[PDB]
């Protein structure tokens, strides 16, 4: 589905984004590394 450590996450206002649990990185666009 997603690259190593990445998973979907969401803000309290209902806005969805991508988050890396291993590196603490974040993106509004679907990740590739
Ligand atoms: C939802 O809140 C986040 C920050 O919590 C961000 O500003 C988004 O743009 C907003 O839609």
């Amino acid at each position: 589905k997603l690259p190593p450590g990445w998973e979907k996450r969401m803000f309290a206002n209902g806005t969805v984004y991508y988050f890396n649990h291993i590196t603490n990185a974040s993106q509004f666009e679907r990740p590739s590394g």
